């Protein structure tokens, strides 16, 4: 029997809308992301949808096919069980360009990412290419390329946009990343993609001393409706732990916390409680640790984690010397042109007073520029964000004719 474990590695799945992200985590795992009626119903992702999978391998068996995501072997003749490797997730991110954000914050998750590119739409999309680029921003490196879609082009046609992929990476940091062509749909060629899930993103050395901490994207409740209120199952705060490990009955802290009002003002409380249960999934665990989206119940009362209003939050332990920032100084960079646009646009320099959106983890704040130089800026935020280290990087976002597109990023400076 193959054990029951968390997921170890976390693997995005990004790319230009409708290019069949979604589809294609479907193929991987038998599972479809999108959980939310407005999802459904417009037919495409909007928050950051997620599935695991156990990958395993046939030792006796012909790669790539001797790859499984189930413990059997009969798909190659033999009757004996296939070795468990280890079981993986997927962050799967929104394409359209209004929700770029959500794809910002899903990167502060990923361990790795797969790029999904169309084979039968003209390479590179907008979002193709504001997705790579911010996979190559934020240190997701460990990238793999899918042709999708192959199934309605000829392969000829299939390879002069994989020469076109070749041509784009060529150069930069991607320029030997692989390009797997499948279809997601009808399931296709999967198992080469599995073979180089295996080759190319592995998974990560953890040191499980550093603090714990984790980020936030979701937060909800189970109970039941027409349930008791007095009898209400405590919140559940969801999110994927970055560094360390959480357990069972530690107290933490969420931050920056809840927001309190005092006639008309408005500051932010850490808010603290308790572990309860930690589930991946459909399995409880005693302990959490990086990979994987972890659901922490807690006993929070459930109004406060309601509808994912915790979306952005950290947990850490409640003794934690976590900063919580309304001011903060970046030293940063700017790309040279607004890749995400889709009329080629320069990037102006930062201005001061300009309302800058700053992604910080799983966070998305507004603030205004106080001051800028050469490498550094000064920003006020709207909200306080969470800054638990001394190296994190933010993406910086510019509204440009009425659409935030990504222009640059930084260094949080403590
Ligand atoms: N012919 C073909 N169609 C596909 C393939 N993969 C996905 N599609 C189709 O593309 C459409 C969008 O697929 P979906 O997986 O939702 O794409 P997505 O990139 O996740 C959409 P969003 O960017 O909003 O998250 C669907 O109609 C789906 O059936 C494929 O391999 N071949
Ligand atoms: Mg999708
Ligand atoms: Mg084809
Ligand atoms: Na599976
Ligand atoms: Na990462």
């Amino acid at each position: 029997a193959w054990p029951k474990v968390q997921p170890e590695v976390n693997i995005g799945v990004v790319g230009h809308v409708d290019h069949g992200k979604t589809t294609l985590v479907q193929a991987i795992t038998g599972i479809w992301t999108s959980k939310h009626s407005e999802e459904l119903k417009r037919g495409m992702t909007i928050k950051l949808g997620y599935a695991e999978t156990n990958i395993g391998v046939c030792e006796s068996c012909k790669k790539p096919e001797a790859y499984v995501t189930e413990p059997s072997c009969k798909s190659c003749g033999s009757d004996d069980e296939p070795k468990f490797l280890r079981r993986i997730s997927f962050i799967d991110a929104p394409g359209h360009e209004v929700l770029m954000a959500t794809m910002l914050s899903g990167a502060a998750l990923m361990d790795g990412a797969i790029l999904v590119v169309a084979a039968n739409e003209p390479f590179p999309q907008p979002q193709t290419r504001e997705h790579f680029v911010a996979l190559g921003i934020i240190g997701v490196k460990n990238l793999i390329i899918v042709q999708n879609k192959v199934d309605v082009v000829s392969k000829e046609e299939a390879l002069s946009q994989y020469r076109q992929i070749k041509q784009f990476t060529k150069g930069t940091w991607a320029e030997n990343v692989p390009i797997i062509p499948v279809s997601a749909l009808h399931k296709i060629n999967i198992d080469s993609l599995i073979e180089g899930i295996e080759e190319y993103i592995k998974t990560p050395y953890r040191d499980l001393s550093q603090k714990p901490v984790m980020l936030v994207i979701r937060s909800f409740d189970v109970n039941k409706p027409g349930t008791q209120f007095n009898e209400l199952k405590g919140g559940v705060i969801g999110g994927s732990i970055i560094q360390g490990l959480f357990k069972v009955d530690q107290e933490i802290k969420v931050l920056p916390g809840l927001r309190v009002e005092k006639q008309g003002k408005v500051s932010y409380e850490p808010i603290f409680t308790k572990i309860s249960s930690i589930r991946f999934g459909d399995e409880e665990f005693k302990e959490a640790k990086p990979g994987g989206l972890v659901a922490i119940g807690t006993y929070l009362d459930p109004s406060l984690t309601k509808a994912d209003n915790l979306l952005g939050s950290i947990i850490t332990l409640a003794d934690a010397e976590v900063p919580v920032l309304w001011n903060i100084r970046i030293k940063y960079n700017l790309l040279e042109r607004v890749v995400g646009a889709k009329e080629m646009l320069k990037v102006d320099p930062i201005r001061a007073k300009e309302t800058l959106m700053l992604s910080v983890g799983s966070s998305t704040t507004l603030g205004i520029v106080t001051s800028v130089k050469k490498d550094e800026i000064e920003v006020e935020l709207r909200r306080p964000v969470a800054v638990w280290s001394n190296n994190i990087r933010t993406v910086i976002s510019r509204q440009i004719a009425g659409r935030w597109r990504m222009i640059g990023w930084g260094l949080v400076e403590i």
